[PDB]
């Protein structure tokens, strides 16, 4: 129905809100773009499925999130990533995983504070009910 599709206009409107206050934050450059590859080779063979904020923006725009849980697993997947590929006691792997956790915190904490519960609740039941 319209009412469905005025639902999951409003879901993709506030998942660009959430992803653009993430991304132009300067601690969250590094998950902005997705990894050159002619910088990082082994990157593409170490992650199987690569994520980055540009990708989710991209995916949100493609009608791939039906509901913010659906949303939050790329955002999971972007911390995850990091610190699997960056797990050594050094600095510069210990800032990337101290980012990638801030990441991960930050956007759960805009989703418990922005976020109503039964508009979730509604998205879970249009989806499920496809
Ligand atoms: C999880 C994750 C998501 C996205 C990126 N993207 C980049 O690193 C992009 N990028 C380059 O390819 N070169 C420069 C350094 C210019 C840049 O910003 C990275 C990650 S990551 O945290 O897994 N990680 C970043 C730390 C260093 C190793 C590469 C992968």
């Amino acid at each position: 129905s319209m009412q469905e599709e005025d639902t999951f206009r409003e879901l993709r409107i506030f998942l660009r809100n959430v992803t653009h206050r993430l991304a132009i934050d300067k601690r969250f450059r590094v998950f902005t773009k997705p990894v050159d590859p002619d910088e990082v080779p082994d990157y593409v063979t170490v992650i199987k499925q690569p994520m980055d904020l540009s990708s989710v923006i991209s995916k949100i725009d493609l009608h791939k999130y039906l509901t913010v849980k659906d949303y939050l697993r790329d955002i999971d997947l972007i911390c995850s990533n990091a610190l699997e590929y960056n797990p050594d006691r050094d600095p510069g792997d210990r800032l990337i995983r101290h980012r990638a956790c801030a990441l991960r915190d930050t956007a759960y904490a805009i989703i418990k504070e922005e976020l109503d519960e039964d508009f979730e609740q509604l998205c879970e039941e249009i989806q499920e009910s496809r």
